[PDB]
């Protein structure tokens, strides 16, 4: 439910923004004095950034439990501070 939706969310987000960079339409309107692809940039960071995060983090445990080491402190300390 709510990982489905920010799924979607980081999905349109990223739609867009290749958009913005593909079409030269989207750049023609600025907000603030900001161009609109710059903002819609940092809404897409703002929105994904956790998501990114959460799958670096998945990638790295994948890869330390696949390494040889298996101390048991090593471990516990990557599971409180994940």
């Amino acid at each position: 439910t709510l990982a489905l939706i920010e799924s979607a969310f980081f999905v349109v987000i990223l739609s867009a923004l290749v958009a913005s960079l593909t079409i030269n339409v989207l750049k023609h309107h600025t907000f603030w004095g900001l161009e609109v692809w710059k903002w819609c940039v940092l809404v897409m960071v703002i929105f994904s950034g956790m998501l990114v995060t959460n799958w670096f983090m998945r990638l790295i445990v994948f890869l330390i439990e696949t390494n040889f080491l298996l101390r048991r402190k090593v471990l516990y300390f990557v599971h409180g501070l994940k």
